């Protein structure tokens, strides 16, 4: 009858824009309302935030825009001892200090079929992409920078769809950056080369060259954020895990602490 709690990011991390704090759970919990009071945040600059469930074991807070470079973030997750319903108690406390690195924003046009990065305002790269073909469009929406993989065998059983259905594949691919928890990528996609720029082909993922995978691999990291924008599939989800943003401020404000 004893929940602990993990916090991200971890302890020193410098994170992206976009990156909400998320404190998770061990177990479902049944009271979110002293779980959020538990939780205290202390931002430098202030910025007021917010928390929203995802799902019944993961918190998320963040302000109402993308986090101003340089912040300072503290959390104390102040659980120790705490009922959370059912007859629940915190285990623990944990903590996390973390800063907001550079502003890294990029936005995959499908208008344009490129994909852009801006630090801090400037474009840095213009990398001509492939993104979900029309009958399995990418999703348009806001991304937050997950994971980076060197290499990985992306396998669409994953995320339910198996290997050998219409939908399915198994592939390895090099240089992949994770944007959302279904399974959405930028990565290498040697193979499309030729229709990166002109045509949509992918699964869903974002096809970029080799080279362009790895600088954005390389220059990327954790809470940076991607765009999708004028594609014919619908929106991320804001429960995704890595959709937090497409949720608006009115409603994530607001909270869902009764549920
Ligand atoms: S993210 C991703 C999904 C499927 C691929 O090719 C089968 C490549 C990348």
């Amino acid at each position: 009858h004893l929940t602990m709690p993990y916090v991200m990011p971890g302890d020193g991390e410098v994170v992206g824009v976009g990156e909400p704090v998320a404190i998770r759970f061990d177990e479902n919990i049944a009271d979110r309302g002293a779980a959020e009071k538990a939780i205290k945040i202390t931002t430098n600059p202030p910025v007021e935030g917010a928390f929203y469930w995802l799902n019944n074991r993961e918190v998320r807070w963040r302000p109402e825009h993308f986090w101003k470079p340089g912040t300072a973030v503290d959390v104390a997750v102040n659980t120790y001892g705490v009922d959370l319903g059912e007859g629940m108690f915190g285990e623990d406390n944990v903590q996390t200090h973390f800063t907001i690195g550079d502003e890294v924003i990029a936005t995959a046009d499908d208008n344009t079929k490129i994909l852009t990065v801006r630090v801090n305002g400037e474009v840095v790269k213009s990398m001509p992409t492939s993104m979900g073909k029309d009958s399995t469009p990418t999703a348009n929406g806001i991304y937050i920078v997950g994971s980076r993989y060197k290499h990985i065998i992306m396998d669409s059983s994953t995320y339910g769809v198996p290997v050998n259905s219409p939908n399915g594949y198994r592939t390895d691919v090099d240089w992949a950056t994770q944007i959302s928890y279904s399974g959405v990528f930028v990565h290498s996609a040697p193979w499309s080369v030729g229709a990166q720029g002109h045509t949509n082909t992918s699964h869903g993922c974002l096809n970029v060259s080799p080279s362009n995978a790895q600088w954005f691999y390389d220059h990327v990291k954790r809470g940076d954020i991607v765009e999708v924008v004028n594609t014919v599939g619908g929106t991320l989800p804001g429960i995704d895990g890595l959709g937090d943003w497409n949720i608006p401020w009115d409603q994530w404000r607001a909270g869902n602490a009764k549920a």
